[PDB]
């Protein structure tokens, strides 16, 4: 795989999550361009994979798992077979992305999306060549018990645009956010 994806939404103390759930109240026009960015795919036969972690999988209502339109991977060291609904399981990152080049998924794979948490987020990131992320500034202050780590600016450049996504400050339910992409090339 020669590009990685990242996406997250966090707060200004760069929160992502708290007892299980988000740390701000649900944003739907926000939730929808999650699902816009991952599900998206114009090459006909192949689907996006998101992969990611255990607690995240769990976070998502059973009523929404697996993720539709997208192929659902789970990261866990510890389960011996996916968790129920989900489609594939694997041990690592790199273990997930030979999974994709393997027979069964070989022509069935367009974009990866790595969609948390924090563990996830954290490797993904410091996986060698081109991966961007796609980050929704939450602009303000939220008490969170799980966090984004760190964006290294010696390794990610702030796109100043990127094609379909909104430049401008949104605001849902009172809460102002804004849309960023990175992109690092080693
Ligand atoms: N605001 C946002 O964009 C998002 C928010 N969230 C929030 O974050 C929280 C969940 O995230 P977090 O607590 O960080 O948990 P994770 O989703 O990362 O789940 C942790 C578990 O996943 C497995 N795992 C994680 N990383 C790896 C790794 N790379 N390799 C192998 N297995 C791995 C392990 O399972 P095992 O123990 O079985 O080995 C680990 O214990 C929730 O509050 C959720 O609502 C989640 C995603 C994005
Ligand atoms: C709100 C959000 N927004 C962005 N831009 N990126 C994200 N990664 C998330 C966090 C999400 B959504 B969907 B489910 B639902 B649940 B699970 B899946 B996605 B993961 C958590 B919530």
């Amino acid at each position: 795989v020669g590009s990685l994806n990242c996406i997250v939404a966090v707060s200004q103390n760069m929160g992502i999550g708290k007892n299980g759930d988000l740390p701000w109240p649900p944003l739907r026009n926000e939730f929808r361009y999650f699902q816009r960015m991952t599900t998206t795919s114009s090459v006909e036969g192949k689907q996006n994979l998101v992969i990611m972690g255990k607690k995240t999988w769990f976070s998502i209502p059973e009523k929404n798992r697996p993720l539709k339109g997208r192929i659902n991977l789970v990261l866990s060291r510890e389960l011996k077979e996916p968790p129920q609904g989900a489609h594939f399981l694997s041990r690592s990152l790199d273990d997930a992305l030979k999974l994709t080049e393997q027979p069964e998924l070989a022509n069935k794979v367009d974009m990866v999306w790595i969609v948390g948490g924090s563990s996830v987020y954290k490797e993904a990131m410091n996986h060698p060549g081109h991966l961007k992320l796609f980050v929704t500034r939450i602009m303000q202050d939220f008490e969170s018990d799980t966090f984004f780590p760190e964006i290294d600016l010696e390794k990610y450049k702030l796109l100043p645009e990127y094609p379909g996504v909104l430049s401008d400050v949104q605001e849902e339910k009172g809460i102002k956010y804004k849309f960023e992409v990175y992109e690092k090339n080693d």
